């Protein structure tokens, strides 16, 4: 009854990160790091060193989603597994060889391969060296690592993306506290902010300069477009969304899409002292390298209201002192997430890709939801029964067909996560997986919700 696009995108997004384990890396990124410091801020001590064991079982995984109808599979590659030496961008390897392992399975399984090149994981020597995404040199050496990408891979990968959520970095890292070096530092976020987009630039000049058979297919960044929704039509509380949406929303869409900064937060910054620094010509690169397609990720709504509290002085910049959090009375939740459930949020964000960015091409790159003690629902015959997972994303489906119908230029759903993953330092507290994975024998056991989801991408259709 919903017929979707044809050649429409159907699959599920992970990260090197979250599903590799460390095996064979040669180097530690921020979150490896992090918990070898401090693992009991990770839930039942779980860290990454294995994950959910993709280094090993990659090929069997990829046949595994292949049978589950999936065709097209979204990963990263971690800059501390392909590269040897950062200065000079020298290639590990096994590395190579491992990355020349997955996208060579995507294919034999008829699987397009979608890569990112960061997912929160800049290499530790890196930040300490010179403090990370902090500095413009790092930066280059990021696109060093993106050149190696686009050399060795870009015969076969043809769908590239530069970050996963790049204002979760600036704000795990630099705001909120939960990335590593967790520390609050407004003016130092704020330069992060325009560093990681000046990186998106430089990344795309990068790849469009590669030779013609490596440079042939689409570049793009992963981002959020989630309405910061006002809690009134007050004055005050629009003035709080509009602020928290060029933030949050703007300053990353727009240099992405049409290779600015929104003019508003600009001023904003320059007012409170914590403008970037930024040079003509770095301007110039962000103005004439801007992306061919978005990935926009979507998993909860945001609301906001005017600040509660106006402080006398504050001890950094945050875009907190024009907004706060707000909780909407009569609200759908997930009770073991702490999360609204909203997904009428899909229509909008793609209406909003329509009207405000010139219908662009994109895609839902990460939709999911996330779910502890999922033994509890195990029927006889040991399958999860996922069916909270099924209807979570036939809702949201069901939105996104819905601004497809109404003109948005939306070519694919990619759930959030195929096999249950490292969430970070929830690390697998919540399941996302169509697919169980088992984290002491790293045995998988579809669920319910991927013989749902199957069907769905097979047909391509819903109901
Ligand atoms: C999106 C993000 O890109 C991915 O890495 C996270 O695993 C998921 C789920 O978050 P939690 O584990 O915090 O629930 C999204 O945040
Ligand atoms: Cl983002």
């Amino acid at each position: 009854m919903l017929a979707f696009p044809k050649e429409f995108w159907w699959g599920g997004a992970t990260s090197g990160p979250q599903s590799e384990g460390r095996f064979a890396k040669q180097h530690r990124n921020l979150f490896d790091y992090w918990y070898e410091e401090e693992p009991d801020l990770f839930y039942d001590y779980v860290g990454p060193d294995t994950a959910s064991d993709a280094y090993h079982q990659i090929e069997s995984d990829l046949t595994l989603l292949a049978s589950l109808g999936h065709n097209s599979y979204r990963t990263s590659i971690q800059w501390t597994r392909l590269i040897d030496d950062f200065e000079q961008a020298t290639i590990n390897p096994d590395g190579l060889a491992y990355y020349n392992r997955v996208i060579d399975a995507c294919l034999a399984n008829g699987i397009r391969p979608v890569i990112n090149l960061h997912h929160f994981d800049l290499p530790i020597a890196l930040y300490q060296a010179y403090g990370g995404w902090e500095s413009k040199h790092v930066v280059d050496l990021f696109v060093a690592f993106s050149k190696v990408c686009f050399e060795q891979f870009g015969d076969r990968v043809k769908d590239w993306f530069v970050h996963n959520e790049p204002m979760v970095v600036v704000e795990g890292s630099y705001l909120m506290q939960f990335h590593y070096p967790a520390i609050v530092d407004g003016k130092k976020a704020v330069q992060v902010a325009y560093n990681l987009a000046l990186a998106t630039a430089k990344v795309i000049q990068a790849y469009r300069r590669g030779p013609a058979e490596l440079s042939d297919g689409r570049i793009g960044t992963i981002l959020n477009l989630t309405p910061a929704y006002p809690a009134s039509q007050s004055e005050a509380d629009m003035a709080a969304a509009h602020f928290a949406e060029l933030w949050n929303n703007d300053l990353f869409m727009e240099a992405a899409v049409h290779g600015k900064f929104p003019e508003e937060l600009v001023a904003v910054l320059k007012k409170d002292g914590v403008l970037w620094q930024s040079t003509p010509e770095e301007l110039a690169l962000i103005a004439e390298n801007r992306v061919d397609y978005l990935g926009l990720n979507f998993y909860h709504p945001k609301r906001v209201k005017a600040p509660d509290a106006i402080p006398v002085i504050s001890p950094s910049w945050s875009p907190e002192w024009y907004y706060d959090p707000y909780l909407m009375p009569g609200h759908r939740m997930n009770v073991d997430k702490g999360w609204e459930i909203y997904p009428e949020a899909v229509y909008d964000i793609a209406i909003k890709m329509r009207d405000h960015y010139d219908n662009i091409p994109w895609f839902l790159s990460e939709n999911g939801v996330g779910i502890s003690g999922e033994d509890r629902y195990r029927d006889e015959t040991g399958q999860i029964q996922d069916d909270y997972r099924i209807q979570f994303l036939k809702e949201h489906l069901t939105y996104l067909h819905k601004g497809i119908e109404a003109g948005s230029n939306c070519f694919g759903y990619h759930v959030w996560t195929p096999i249950d993953g490292w969430s970070w330092l929830n690390a697998y507290k919540n399941r996302y997986g169509l697919v169980e994975n088992n984290i002491h024998t790293q045995v998988r056991r579809p669920k319910a919700s991927a013989y749902w989801f199957k069907k769905v991408a097979t047909h391509n259709r819903l109901i």
